[PDB]
């Protein structure tokens, strides 16, 4: 019952798109900071409906929407790291730790999605975002839709997601399992967070640098800058066959995914 509490002020607007802007919105009385997505409607619905079915620590947290007319606010969590693709150096990557503590929290996020029956469809690092904590959370839900319901899982045949992070059963074959495509995309991912560089514009035979990679040349640009370790996981990952390709348990046991690597985030600290 404390008044003004429910006004918030658009200091900023944190990015844009053709559904509209994301904006920094700060509580007038608590100075709490949230992200405001405002759509101008004229799959939102879907947006909304997916999202109130989420809570997990790796996934981004919805509070809510008004709808107010013809434009949705969508109230999300505030991430103030902003998005992983801005941690990646071009043609470098990242540390080989942190790019492994990154995968652990993506794996742990798309396990609880996959889990509740939901499939992102669109991974990669401009959807992937950092909290004040460098935690990883997922994001965007415009494109997610349920693969699972009363425990009967539904193929799907909708071209979704985006070329170079879409797996090539998507471009071949007219229904494909949608939890394989996910794991496709998570192993691009790891690819651009080693590499610093997108190993093909889309996996089709007719792209040389794909064709390359099934014919094993790892010599190449792209995976000579990676270790042995997290190259093994990538072979296993970016298989051709989604039957054949790893899953999340298996990936669970990968030796590189289970290397001890990283070490805490420090904070103490005093000698004598
Ligand atoms: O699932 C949630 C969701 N669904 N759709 N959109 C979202 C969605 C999109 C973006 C964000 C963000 C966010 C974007 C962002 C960007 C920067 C970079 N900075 C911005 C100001 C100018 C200078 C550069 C820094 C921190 C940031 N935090 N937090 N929460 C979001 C939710």
């Amino acid at each position: 019952a404390v008044p003004f509490v429910e006004d918030w002020d658009l200091v900023q607007t944190l990015g844009e798109g053709a559904y509209g802007e994301v904006q920094l919105a700060v509580n007038r009385v608590t100075e709490e900071a949230v992200a405001v997505k405002i759509v101008d409607m004229k799959n939102i619905k879907k947006e909304i409906c997916i999202n109130k079915m989420l809570n997990h620590e790796n996934v981004v947290k919805f509070y809510g929407h008004r709808r107010e007319g013809n434009i949705q606010y969508l109230f999300l969590e505030y991430c103030s790291g902003g998005e992983l693709f801005d941690r990646i150096e071009p043609d470098i990557g990242m540390p080989e730790p942190d790019a492994q503590r990154f995968f652990h929290q993506l794996m742990a996020g798309v396990v609880y999605l996959h889990g509740i029956g939901i499939t992102h469809r669109d991974i990669k690092p401009e959807n992937l975002l950092l909290d004040e904590r460098d935690n990883l959370k997922i994001s965007d839900f415009g494109l997610a839709t349920v693969f699972r319901y009363n425990n009967r899982e539904r193929l799907l045949n909708k071209m979704c997601g985006t070329l170079p992070y879409v797996a090539p059963e998507l471009l071949k074959r007219r229904e494909f399992h949608a939890e394989p495509v996910d794991v496709w995309s998570c192993g691009i991912v790891l690819t651009a967070m080693l590499a610093g560089e997108l190993p093909w514009d889309q996996p089709s035979d007719s792209c040389q640098e794909y064709s390359d990679w099934k014919e094993k040349k790892t010599y190449l640009n792209p995976w000579k800058k990676i270790d042995s370790a997290p190259l093994a996981l990538l072979h296993k990952i970016l298989v051709e066959n989604p039957s054949a390709r790893i899953t999340i348990p298996d990936i669970k046991k990968d030796r590189w995914y289970n290397k001890p690597l990283k070490k805490g985030a420090k904070r103490p600290r005093v000698t004598s």
